[PDB]
């Protein structure tokens, strides 16, 4: 969750993605952050300057990112749904308090530029 802690895990994540993929080198990097998130994106994309130096393999990326909407998951009530209204924080089958973000919390990956070995 922390910012420098996400980044260096993403770093990582896209050396695995490069091994998975069989490319040796990523030009870009997009992601996807949520709205509502306990990320910074201002930090983040220090970060990602600061860790991507690290790697040949993601040394040139470019990182850009997508704010997305959350998404939410009713502790047991069968529910997992977008939010479409001021009421964030509950379901909406019911609107039981103690509903936890699923998606849109922390980062996500969503697509890669890369060169293939
Ligand atoms: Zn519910």
């Amino acid at each position: 969750m922390h910012e420098y802690s996400v980044v260096s895990s993403l770093i990582a994540l896209c050396e695995e993605h490069a091994k998975k993929n069989q490319a040796h080198k990523i030009e870009r990097v997009v992601v996807g952050i949520g709205e509502r998130s306990a990320m910074d994106k201002s930090l983040f994309v220090s970060a990602f300057e600061t860790f991507r130096e690290e790697s040949l393999v993601c040394k040139d990326a470019i990182l850009d990112i997508v704010d997305e909407k959350v998404e939410l998951e009713c502790k047991d009530c069968s529910h997992v749904f977008k939010p479409n209204a001021l009421d964030y924080g509950v379901c909406e089958k019911c609107h039981s308090k103690n509903v936890i973000i699923t998606q849109g919390n922390e980062m996500r990956l969503l697509s890669l530029e890369m060169l293939a070995e």
